[PDB]
């Protein structure tokens, strides 16, 4: 059953993302504000469009930031003072909402 | 007093949007649904931040549209067919609400 299927889906996604959040929280206070921070700029149109793409990104945030965290370094010695060009590369080949609405503007107008 | 100032301005911004709203509605049908699609599609983060620049880029987009209805030009004969990349072109010198997020998450990490 769809309905039940997506339910359950539903539940294993939040557990991930709770999982997710306790990691970042592990992390000390610059890195899991920066976390946060990113997490503010990615839930904007610039942002990952579904779970799959989402739980890789940010994922993949926390795999370099635990790495870089214990090795004493700074956030932004990993990502560079420009965050926002890193999540740019980080981004690169991951749609965006923005390209989703690119689609919907091209579609909806058509051949007017 | 700003609070009055503040007030005449939004009565102001607010008139010019009507004559605005006014003049995609004189438009054939194609052009005013052309020009409501590229609104929606502006009212995200790739759109513009101020009245000011937003007064820029719509009655811009008024102006051509204008011009290409007077001559039964198709929209997507002024815009191409990817309308999207239009609004790219006419947004490049133009703060984003994006430009203005990149800021943010750059300014909340910054040397951390």
């Amino acid at each position: 059953m769809s309905f039940i299927e997506k339910m359950i889906g539903s539940l294993n996604d939040k557990r991930e993302w709770k999982a997710m959040e306790a990691r970042a929280k592990a992390l000390p206070k610059e890195y899991h504000h920066a976390y946060k921070a990113i997490q503010k700029y990615m839930w904007t149109s610039g942002g990952p469009t579904d779970w799959q793409d989402t739980k890789r990104i940010f994922g993949g945030i926390l795999d370099l930031f635990e790495e870089g965290a214990a090795e004493g370094k700074k956030v932004t010695d990993l990502t560079g003072e420009d965050v926002a060009a890193f999540c740019d590369e980080l981004m690169k080949d991951t749609k965006t909402w923005m390209d989703k609405y690119r689609t919907k503007l091209n579609d909806s107008i058509g051949r007017d």
